[PDB]
């Protein structure tokens, strides 16, 4: 029916290597984000989406009304101590914000509000928590809030006893920061003012001018991020630096005054390591000799000192660790599964915590006092909604303290499976998938394949109450743990990234292929989404594999991957040669040119497909998705449906702007429920 926008082609010549690319589409990169064209082109495709949806909007609000009815308008927290207080976080219906409020441990009755979000968010656009802690004292609060949508955040600093503001603020800082053990010195970490990357730390007298503040680090290389941490001693506030590959700590005193940084071990590249200091040892989880990591125990920081408490060993990932009086609790990852194990410090007695769920994850949750037997741990299935769980170490009590509620939800009603397909190199990629039994029938069934595959991140199979729109609808839901995820540890990572991204685009095919091969699906009404780096995979896949698909939705995707890794100007750049490589090498620009999706867009049948990009802000630049519709359009031989759909907002809500990310699930559940009908 209706004529789609119909972008100006601009040839654009790009020559590296010898080789030229031109491209058409270059100026609808407006760093300014002011060029009245591009403004209009990205407008005009909001109107098309807006047209060409207008019939679904009855399903949308059906998807949106059952989507808000199945969760809580009151949410409280599960209270946790602290150095004598118990802390609980509250939302009321009505209130946009949450508030924060304590009382002394052994109190019942009574509790002070530390923050109430809405006061704070009184008068100002915007308003989000970055940060929030009591000084050791109890006596001063200390908050990171950005009243900017910029991330950068203001640290202010509270007299509990008067409820009475100090004068001063910090400005542009990362939100982190750590009391000294004194309570009246804070470090906190600067952006840098132009690239906004946390580059320096700074000592401040709580009550002072800023102006006195002493600069206590520097980092140099803006590959490494800086983060603060305090040791679960007390006895150090760490200086945290880290690129992707290669990690430095640096102890500052917590005790003392005038304290200045104290190497613990000078960076390497590839050599990874993360400290706590507890019981007068360092524990150390390090890479140095095993991609898997090693848990290592010393009484100083020389490597060489270092005793192995945990060897790095192929078949089993070490995520992290707490420390508890009596035992050291891990998390790792094996054959596809996280898992946690306890060993006493004294009896080297190892106990595994037991699941009984084929698609689950388990993970250490928030532990802030060592000085107890009591472990909280999360659990989340595909069946099980999230589930904080508190183990006794010792006697191996386990007591349920809070469950995510789920309205209109009988879980017998959804069953779960992890299927292992053989991939085209022989690899066995594995898959967890939900559906509700009532309405499967093999072979009958709309797909939706989910894949990230980045990073070294990990799709781990979870509970999603948004899900059971699509489920009651008679999908099935899959995740595929393609290479380049952290699934089966560091060497699945690595086996799907540089020289092997590839294979992160191979299994996502290859696990639909099966899928369907086996029955689980309708050949005919197969649908994907991936969002930025799984944007990358929905590109990747629909020029390789355009027919596997009925339709898709690429969430702000990573597309326009040579040109954009080619310009340093761009923010990651820098950071990112060390997961798609630098096309400034002729390897790499010739490896990643095979599968950048916007350079391999060709003259055949495309999916249908929603693409959602965002103006203001950007993990992906908004051009590379309009880009990628413009010469889509141009060269695509399919008369399917093509959407661009342009978030042109000022910025966020409450936190994560709830209302509109469930307005936005149910734009996207709409188009594909629409597709599947």
């Amino acid at each position: 029916h209706m004529t789609p926008p119909k972008a100006e082609k601009r040839p654009y010549p790009i020559t590296t290597h010898g080789d030229t690319r031109v491209d058409d589409y270059y100026w609808l990169r407006d760093d300014e984000r002011t060029d009245p064209q591009v403004l209009d082109y990205l407008q005009a495709e909001n109107a098309f989406t807006d047209a060409a949806l207008k019939p679904q909007q009855a399903l949308r609000e059906t998807l949106y009304e059952e989507m808000v009815a199945r969760e809580n308008l009151y949410f409280q927290s599960v209270p946790y101590v602290r150095h004598g207080y118990r802390y609980q976080t509250r939302f009321e219906p009505g209130n946009e914000y949450a508030i924060y409020v304590r009382q002394p441990q052994a109190e019942s009755e009574h509790w002070d509000t530390l923050i109430d979000g809405n006061q704070r968010a009184e008068q100002r656009e915007f308003y989000t928590l970055g940060g929030l802690e009591v000084s050791p004292d109890n006596q001063k609060l200390a908050v990171a809030e950005d009243f900017l949508s910029r991330r950068q955040y203001d640290i202010r600093f509270k007299n509990l006893s008067d409820d009475s503001w100090t004068d001063e603020v910090l400005e542009n800082t990362s939100g982190s920061f750590e009391w000294a053990n004194d309570s009246a010195t804070v470090y906190y970490v600067r952006k840098h003012a132009k690239t906004l990357l946390p580059y320096q730390v700074y000592r401040h007298v709580v009550g002072t001018d800023p102006q006195l503040d002493e600069l206590i680090y520097e980092e140099q290389d803006d590959t490494f991020y800086v983060g603060l941490e305090k040791t679960t001693s007390d006895r150090f506030i760490l200086i945290h630096l880290s690129s992707t590959t290669t990690s430095e700590i640096l102890l500052l005193d917590a005790d003392r005054a005038d304290s200045t940084p104290q190497m613990f071990v000078p960076r390497r590249k590839d050599h990874e390591y993360g400290i706590d200091h507890y019981h007068q040892h360092f524990y150390i989880r390090s890479n140095k000799d095993g991609k898997n990591f090693g848990l290592y125990q010393s009484e100083q920081a020389d490597e060489a000192q270092w005793q192995t408490l945990i060897a790095p060993r192929i078949e089993v990932m070490l995520e992290g660790f707490s420390l508890f009086r009596d035992w050291l609790v891990v998390e790792e990852r094996s054959e596809g599964l996280t898992q946690l194990r306890q060993i006493h410090w004294q009896s080297g007695e190892v106990k595994r915590i037991a699941f009984d769920d084929p698609t689950y994850t388990t993970w250490l949750a928030y532990n802030p006092e060592p000085e107890t037997e009591l472990l909280r741990y999360g659990y989340s299935s595909m069946t099980t909604p999230t589930t904080l769980y508190e183990l006794n170490l010792d006697s191996d009590e386990r007591v349920m303290l809070k469950q995510q509620e789920v309205k209109n939800f009988t879980p017998e009603n959804y069953r779960s499976e992890r299927v292992w397909v053989k991939a085209r190199d022989g690899v066995e990629v594995p898959v967890s998938l939900v559906y509700r039994h009532d309405s499967f029938a093999r072979g009958t069934n709309p797909l939706m394949v989910y894949g990230y595959g980045s990073y070294g991140s990990s799709m781990d199979p979870a509970f999603s109450a948004s899900r059971l729109s699509l489920l009651d609808r008679g999908f099935v839901f899959v995740l595929a743990h393609i290479r380049g995820g952290g699934e089966l540890g560091q060497l699945w990572y690595e086996d799907g990234k540089l020289f092997k991204k590839q294979n992160t685009f191979n299994d996502f095919i290859d696990v639909t292929e099966a899928l369907i091969a086996q029955g689980y699906g309708d050949a005919k009404r197969v649908f994907a989404m991936g969002g930025s780096a799984g944007g990358l995979l929905m590109g990747a896949v629909i020029n390789q594999a355009p027919e596997l698909f009925n339709g898709i939705v690429a969430q702000v995707p990573f597309v326009d991957v040579v040109t954009t890794m080619l310009d340093e100007s761009i923010p990651l750049t820098t950071g990112e040669y060390d997961e798609w490589g630098n096309p400034n090498q002729q390897a790499y620009y010739d490896y990643i040119l095979q599968y950048s999706p916007y350079d391999q867009v060709k003259a055949q049948d495309y999916p249908h497909m929603l693409v959602t990009t965002g103006l203001h802000d950007s993990q992906v630049q908004y051009w590379e998705p309009a880009k990628w519709v413009a010469k889509l359009r141009e060269l695509k031989t399919d008369d399917r449906q093509l959407l661009l759909y342009t978030d042109m907002d000022s910025g966020h809500g409450g936190k994560s702007g709830r209302f509109k990310a469930y307005e936005d699930i149910a734009l996207e559940y709409a188009f594909i429920l629409a597709l599947a009908e």
